[PDB]
């Protein structure tokens, strides 16, 4: 030092020497050879112009990388006619979730649950049901089909119904343990509505399952798992967070509460929150495990304490930076809801 030699400052800053030789040659400072000897004015210039491009790089290297977007669980919906076997398939798909012990995990409804497999988790909706706009819920919907009884108008129109709802379809031929089962005749049904199944070399995904025996149910996980890696599901944790209510009720002893699927951002206790005409601010949240929790991801679905009103089903759950901004968004709302509504005086 005061003067270092060019082959001492390259050890310094842990630099080969035809590295140290090139920058030099861009600096436009001469040389003889590594065994050289530098001005202080330039090796100190030396020493922050390698600070610039190592940490510029990293700046890059980290920006790059946040580029990317985490992954999502898939949502999924399970839809049918009445009695082909929904509900024991969503029971089933409850009691393989817990194979161990209580609790524990109070194992509350939150309204969706998380199936967690060694290939990924799968976050089913549980809740009501037939299902009788609102936001999208689910990227994919399971339509089951008993062997037994075969495709029914009502099949069909809840199959049109996730078609509008923008969901990825997987039919389930369900009831295959029965000796009058027919799966063979649903997927003729299937074909003959334009559905042609994979092994036939159409774009239709067909997979034979019990909701009794828990046969081939866990095929069905592996498939959703799979088509969820096709279609990619990702989403950011840092966006301006993002929900949807599942369903909003009452407890007498607790008072106005709601289950909301996050989607985009991560909600935090303590956050103000619209939901429609409803808003408020987030006193507490908990999880399908019973965990009282401090944020919430994309996937997680969770109880919500502190709305004011009652939210509606499907309403979008938005993060606002304060409670006068919940206020009047919420109000705005009101104002057009309400006198649109005496637009609804005449004629209609
Ligand atoms: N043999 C057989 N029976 C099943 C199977 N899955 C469901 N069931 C029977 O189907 C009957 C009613 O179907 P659920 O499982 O309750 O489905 P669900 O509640 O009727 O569905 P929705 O009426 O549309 O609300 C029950 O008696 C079940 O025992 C199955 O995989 N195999
Ligand atoms: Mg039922």
């Amino acid at each position: 030092m005061a003067k270092v030699r060019i082959y001492q400052l390259a050890k310094e800053l842990g630099m080969e020497t035809q590295e140290l030789l090139e920058l030099l040659d861009q600096m436009g400072v001469a040389y003889k050879s590594h065994a050289s000897t530098l001005e202080e004015k330039d090796a100190e210039a030396v020493r922050e112009l390698v600070k610039e491009q190592r940490g510029l790089q990293e700046k890059l290297a980290e920006e790059e990388r946040r580029k990317s977007l985490p992954r999502r669980p898939p949502v999924v919906v399970i839809m049918g006619h009445v009695d082909h076997g929904k509900t024991t398939l969503l029971d089933y798909l409850r009691k393989s979730r817990i194979a161990e012990k209580e609790a524990g995990g109070i194992t509350q409804h939150v309204g969706a649950f998380e199936v967690k497999t060694p290939q990924g988790t799968v976050v089913f909706i549980d809740t009501p049901g037939h299902e009788a706009r609102g936001a999208k819920v689910a990227d994919i919907a399971v339509i089951v089909i008993a062997a037994d009884d075969g495709i029914m108008p009502q099949t069909e129109e809840a199959i049109a119904h996730a078609k509008a709802a923008g969901a990825k379809l997987i039919f389930a031929i369900n009831k295959i343990d029965l000796p009058q089962a027919d799966p063979e005749k649903v997927k003729r049904q299937l074909m003959e509505r334009g559905f042609v199944p994979e092994e036939y070399g159409g774009d239709a995904i067909v997979i034979p399952i019990s909701a009794k025996t828990g046969q081939g149910v866990q095929d069905l996980l592996e498939m959703i798992l799979l088509l969820a890696e096709l279609e990619d599901y990702r989403a950011d944790p840092n966006a301006e967070p993002r929900g949807v209510i599942l369903e909003s009720k009452l407890d007498k002893q607790a008072g106005i509460i709601a289950n909301m699927l996050v989607q985009e951002g991560t909600f935090r206790v303590g956050d103000y929150v619209v939901a429609g005409e409803a808003y408020g601010r987030i006193r507490a949240m908990m999880d399908a495990d019973g965990n009282q929790r401090k944020e919430a991801g994309p996937g997680s679905a969770v109880q919500v304490l502190g709305f004011q009103e009652l939210p509606h089903a499907g309403d979008v759950v938005e993060w606002v930076p304060d409670l006068e901004a919940a206020k009047e968004i919420a109000e705005e709302r009101k104002e057009e809801r309400k006198a649109r509504e005496e637009e609804e005086k005449a004629r209609r």
